[PDB]
């Protein structure tokens, strides 16, 4: 029941709130929450391989992983609204490898706050479905700053999570191997930064957060990260602005952008 009129209002709406600048004390969360079932049927139409799964709730998340456990899926993601009475969208990789399960929870902004009880909260729901051989890790990745981008995010990383497959094996083996986080509840971002592809940082909110992965990745500063042949920097560059003398990034809400505008096409 996708209504295409109204949705085309909203696109011109998002673009227009970008070039006043008041995108930035707007909320896009609720009108991202009621797009997401398109969103997601869109993102799996293209990628019939990515496996997408929207749920509604940590409880709707944990047996889900459970359902696509039994039912043989080796390879799934999830997009979990883990907010009640908001919204604060998710993405979890689904991998089972061996005979283990690996269920990793990524959140694209930090976790410096409540992250440590916010991570045994996840891990608690998920052992009460009594999953054999299950293992579980949230990963803090510390590259989304914008107040309201939670499902952009979420969803972009997503479709990078079946794209990375093959990058994505180690952590998930050293998850499973308990070798990932260890003592610690989570895992930070700058441990993050040595597991992962540079496709995950396409829209990194921040000069400085993105000068923290390439020391990790010396060769990810000029690399190639799209098909206009523009490096990591160079695509960041390429979608900031400037409010008040400071260099912001609007990538993920031209994202958001992008992900409404494929809804209309034919
Ligand atoms: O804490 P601060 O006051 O330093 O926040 C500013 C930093 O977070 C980023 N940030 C904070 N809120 C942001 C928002 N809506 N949108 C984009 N970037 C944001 C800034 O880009 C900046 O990062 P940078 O110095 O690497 O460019
Ligand atoms: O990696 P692909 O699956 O091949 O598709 C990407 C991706 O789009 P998706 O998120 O839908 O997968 C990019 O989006 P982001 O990496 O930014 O999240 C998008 O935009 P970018 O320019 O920012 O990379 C890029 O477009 P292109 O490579 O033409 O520049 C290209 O989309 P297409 O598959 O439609 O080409």
């Amino acid at each position: 029941e996708l209504n295409t009129e109204a949705l085309t209002r909203i696109v011109e709406r998002l673009e227009s709130e970008i070039i006043d600048g008041s995108w930035i004390h707007i909320s896009y969360e609720e009108t991202d929450l009621e797009m997401m079932p398109f969103l997601v049927a869109q993102a799996n139409k293209k990628y019939p391989e990515l496996n997408l799964k929207f749920v509604m709730s940590v409880h709707e998340l944990v047996s889900s992983i459970k359902e696509t456990r039994m039912e043989g899926v080796e390879s799934a993601r999830f997009l979990v609204n883990m907010g009640s009475s908001g919204i604060h969208i998710s993405v979890v990789d689904f991998r089972v490898m061996d005979g283990k399960t690996s269920v990793i929870l990524f959140e694209p902004a930090a976790c410096s706050a409540f992250g440590p009880a916010l991570a045994l909260r996840t891990k608690a729901a998920l052992e009460r479905e009594q999953l054999p051989d299950c293992y579980f890790a949230m990963v803090e990745l510390d590259i989304q700053r914008s107040s309201s981008e939670c499902g952009i995010f979420s969803l972009a990383l997503a479709k990078k999570l079946q794209l990375e497959f093959m990058n994505l094996v180690k952590i998930h083996e050293d998850n499973i191997c308990e070798r990932l986080c260890g003592e610690e509840p989570f895992l930070p971002s700058d441990k993050a930064d040595r597991y992962l592809p540079v496709s995950f940082y396409k829209h990194t909110q921040g000069a400085q957060r993105l000068n923290e992965y390439v020391e990790a990745n010396p060769a990810a500063g000029s690399s190639i990260v799209n098909k206009k042949n523009e490096t990591l920097y160079e695509r960041f560059d390429n979608n900031a602005v400037m409010l008040n003398d400071k260099k912001l990034s609007i990538s993920a809400h031209k994202k958001r952008i992008a992900e409404y505008k494929s809804l209309l096409k034919p």
